DNA sequence: GCCGTGCGCATTCGCCGTGT
DNA sequence: TTTACGTTGCGCACGGC
RNA sequence: GACACGGCGA
């Protein structure tokens, strides 16, 4: 059958008239009620999306992979499983001849049968009306077939799976690719013969039908699912049942609202939920977004008023969207040879059609997949601003993250990619002034890349490109040297200001945002909270007259350590036995330092090498992370491209430069390293489950970890283990399932997510403390009131620049001077659970000499 | 008690969309 | 209804002469 | 407390 949904009224999102006059005589019934029509097209473009993508699966046979069907396939398929597994018992308990199905049902798992039957069914109903038992019947046999014979290539004999084809399954994508790919591997694991040699037998489309008639038999003996129409003969869904996914699917389209910026200032905060919008719709919005409500319920009745200042005075500043800047995007973007680079192609590319022509393809293919992507939201992002770009001012509703940080809600935003930025600018301006033009200068600087250098140095590259700049401004779509600038769109933002104050000097009113980000904001804090003074002017915490390279300080450090072992280190080999590999059995050239050493030194390590390995060391990334980074990011790319022969065995290559760059920055930045682990022998000891070794009973169950950021904001992690059994199908992907064992009840902690997660997640909410401080420092001491957000980037209005660089400095400073942030973890956690004589937790590092009073004289540290 | 096998895991969080 | 190159050790857990 | 694939922000 065809699945019937219904729109939802929303229409009662339209507020009371007692509440609708706190927005009318407020901000008055014009925009009043144009925010409140707003708020309802959200909602109703949201449902527009839901039905849309639910049309589109169901015209696949993917109904069941739908959110909607969900709620009802968890209740069948134990009744089914069971209905099976009866019946495996009568067949066995009667003599005679089994019947033909039984021996075929018999390779997969019950619970695998009864998914694939519930699925496969449930699509040839809802897509065509070859609704025929027939038609049905081939569909479930054929499905059940190759679940069973490419199955056992994973489940029986074959670890090999889960490496030489498990990765390379979740490539091909399409019932049909890796069906077609499988076939593939098959064929090859023959010439090994992995599952011994038992070449699939066939199994001949008679029976594949007795196969899929017994399954429907026992789907509706199980459950009415669906009904047999009496006649050949076909079936249909049960109209209970159908009626039940148009329900659920109904109610779904009406909690996913596609949210957008406000027309009036943005509802203040005052509890953990209904700030931000005005309307009291379906999905109010909670001041923080947790996974699984009750953590949102911890914020309930907690103190933190700073907290709340903060998101307040955030999303209270105005904002416009840039005309002249909209200007130029909306044409530009038109043009089939656009001069900005990767900023999709209105029209798709093509490949050339006669080893060789195999990426011909794979190029392309990709190439695309990737640019239709970011069409989709550049158009978007773009017939957007187009919607705002009359009013006077715009606002964006702000919550937060569960670590902290502050993210605003609507899906077009001041946090986006580089057009979506340029395409923004503060409503509140003011005079420039002498200063607002130094800094506005040096944003220009930013803009153009050029900021890796000093501050004179920047004032410099821009005074020397007045004509270029002032002719982008004239002519943007003419001159476009603007559009080969690193931000394009940001830049030309700021050819239009840097303009404006020639034509008018300095009373001229500005209102661009003026970014100040910081270099690595996790290391920036694990040396400030430590004292690091070497890692700490690494990052620009410390005053130089020239500005700090933290990846360029790594890779010189690498090339120190890249001597000392092309002359004075190991030699060649060729295996021997259990040495270093643990156990290998065999033999081949396991190069020594010396031979890598030589190599690299014969390729050039620069900074780009080490680039992103220390990008992600706050996200945890270890030796093994980086021999992954460098593979992917500089030999294949570089092997690829025909130009880097020094290496022949690039896996050897790769585990020596990545132990080399650990090496390295495990002594730039100690304070970083050090912190890190400390965090994660607190948070491994918590989540431990401690069994007396003598009872076996459980002294101390696993624990979560709490703490508290400098300004007030409580912190909860606590990753869980999945509830349900993850069961997953070669083709048909995969399904949970209830648990097995009763006494699986609690919850369970994730002990291993607990220990990947702390360093950043704690990091990650020093930083957002860092921002909210800040926010409230500036517009309390200096009276600042508009400000642009980006996690560890501080942006205002070049006439409040100066200010908000000092702000970010004191705020920095203040804190971590008024308090540490590591030994007050630990009084949180060491009592309140963590007892027994689990006292194998290390000592809270040693402070550094850093003094953090420099971080106020320190002009290149931003944040 | 203390290792040969054996195996679980590799980078965090927040978000949006899905050629035939 | 045809593109998907690339595969290495270190740790925390059982049982066991 | 969600497949995979692609894109973006820190």
């Amino acid at each position: 059958n065809t699945i019937n949904i219904a729109k939802n009224d929303f229409s009662d999102i339209e507020l009371a008239a007692i509440p609708f006059n706190t927005l009318a005589d407020h901000y008055g019934e014009r925009l009043a009620r144009e925010q409140l029509a707003l708020e309802h097209e959200s909602y109703e473009m949201g449902e527009a999306r839901f039905r849309k993508m639910f049309e589109r699966q169901l015209k696949a046979g993917e109904v069941a992979d739908n959110a909607a069907a969900k709620p009802l396939i968890t209740t069948l398929l134990p009744k089914m499983i069971a209905r099976i597994n009866d019946w495996f018992e009568e067949v066995k308990a009667k003599r005679g001849k089994r019947p033909t199905a039984f021996q075929f049902l018999q390779e997969i798992k019950p619970e695998a049968v009864a998914y694939i039957t519930i699925k496969t069914t449930l699509a040839c109903l809802t897509s065509a009306d070859n609704t025929t038992v027939q038609a049905v019947a081939s569909a479930i046999g054929r499905a059940i077939e190759d679940e069973a014979r490419f199955g056992r290539i994973r489940d029986l004999e074959a670890k090999h799976f889960k490496k030489n084809v498990e990765e390379q399954l979740n490539k091909r994508v399409g019932h049909v690719y890796k069906k077609a790919f499988m076939q593939v591997v098959e064929a090859d694991m023959l010439s090994k013969g992995l599952l011994g040699g038992e070449a699939w037998s066939s199994w001949h489309k008679e029976d594949s039908i007795h196969v899929g008639v017994r399954c429907i038999e026992m789907l509706i003996e199980s459950t009415g699912m669906v009904s047999l129409h009496r006649q050949s003969e076909t079936i249909e869904l049960a109209p209970e049942y159908a009626e039940a996914i148009a329900t659920r699917a109904g109610a779904l389209a009406g909690i996913s609202p596609m949210f957008q910026p406000c027309v009036v200032p943005p509802k203040p905060w005052t509890g953990i939920t209904g700030g931000g919008y005005w309307a009291n719709g379906r999905r109010p919005l909670a001041l923080v977004r947790t996974h699984s409500k009750k953590a949102l319920m911890r914020y309930e009745d907690v103190y933190m008023p700073e907290v709340y200042k903060a998101i307040n005075i955030a999303q209270n500043t105005a904002w416009k969207i840039n005309k002249k800047v909209l200007a130029v995007a909306n044409v530009i973007t038109k043009w089939k040879h656009c001069p900005v680079e990767d900023i999709p192609a209105i029209e798709r590319e093509e490949l050339p059609m006669k080893t060789a022509w195999k990426r011909a393809a794979a190029a392309v293919y990709r190439k695309d997949k990737a640019r239709k992507s970011r069409r989709i939201s550049l158009e978007f992002m773009l017939e957007q601003a187009n919607k705002f770009a009359n009013h006077k001012a715009i606002w964006f509703p702000y919550n937060m993250d569960w670590r902290g940080r502050v993210y605003a809600v609507s899906m077009f935003n001041p946090q986006g990619n580089d057009m979506t930025k340029g395409l923004l600018t503060l409503a509140k301006g003011k005079p420039i002034g002498k200063e607002g033009y130094y800094w506005l200068k040096i944003h220009g600087a930013n803009c153009a890349g050029v900021d890796k250098v000093p501050f004179p140095e920047r004032i410099k590259f821009i005074e020397e490109n007045h004509e270029n700049i002032m002719a982008c401004a004239k002519s943007p779509l003419e001159n476009t040297w603007w559009a080969e600038q690193d931000s394009p769109f940001c830049f030309l933002a700021f050819c239009f200001e840097y303009a404006g104050v020639q034509h008018h000097g300095l009373s001229y009113n500005c209102s661009l945002p003026l970014a100040f980000d910081g270099s690595c904001s996790g290391i920036q804090h694990f040396s400030a909270m430590l004292r690091d003074e070497v890692g700490g002017r690494a990052v620009n915490l410390l005053p130089s007259e020239t500005v700090q390279d933290i990846y360029g300080i790594v890779a010189k450090k690498v090339n120190e350590i890249l001597q000392a072992d092309a002359i004075n280190g190991t030699d060649n080999e060729v295996v021997t036995v259990t040495d270093e590999n643990t156990g290998e059995i065999s033999e081949k050239v396991k190069l020594g330092t010396k031979a890598l050493a030589g190599q690299w030194l014969a390729y050039g390590v620069t900074r780009s090498v080490t680039k992103r390995s220390v990008m992600t060391l706050a996200y945890g990334s270890k030796e093994f992370g980086f021999r992954q980074q460098v593979l992917e990011d500089t030999i294949q790319p570089a092997i690829d491209s025909g130009k880097g022969l020094m290496f022949t065995q690039p896996n050897q290559a790769a585990g020596y430069m990545a132990k080399l760059i650990w090496e390295s920055v495990s002594v730039t930045v100690v304070a970083a390293v050090e912190a890190m682990n400390w965090l994660k022998s607190a948070a491994k000891l918590l989540a431990a489950e401690v069994k007396d070794k003598k009872t076996g009973e459980i002294l101390r169950k696993r624990c979560a970890v709490h703490w508290v950021t400098p300004d007030g904001f409580p912190v909860w992690q606590e990753y869980k283990k999945p509830i349900q059994t993850r069961l997953n199908l070669m083709f048909l992907g995969q399904f949970r399932l209830q648990p097995t064992i009763n006494t699986n009840k609690d919850s369970e902690i994730d002990a291993h997510k607990q220990e990947s997660g702390i360093a950043p997640n704690f990091v990650h909410s020093q930083d957002g403390s860092h921002l909210r401080k800040t926010v409230v420092w500036a517009h309390e001491k200096y009276g600042i009131e508009s400000f642009a957000l980006i996690h560890d980037s501080f942006g205002t209005i070049p006439a409040d620049a100066a200010n908000l660089f000092k702000a970010v400095r004191e705020t920095m400073v203040d804190t971590y001077e008024s308090c540490d942030v590591l030994a007050d973890f630990y009084d949180q956690f060491a009592d309140q659970l963590h007892e027994s004589q689990l006292d194998k937790m290390p000592a809270l590092p040693a402070k550094g000499n850093l003094n953090l009073r420099d971080i106020l004289e320190s002009d290149f540290a931003f944040a």
